[PDB]
């Protein structure tokens, strides 16, 4: 239907998971890579 997906930039990534922001309003996750 709608194309785009992220892959996990950071900037790009709202979502995430348990690695580094884990996802939350930008406190610790200060690189993606």
């Amino acid at each position: 239907a709608d194309r785009g997906w992220i892959k996990x930039l950071x900037k790009d990534c709202p979502n995430v998971i348990s690695s580094i922001c884990a996802g939350t309003i930008i406190t610790a996750c200060k690189n993606c890579a």
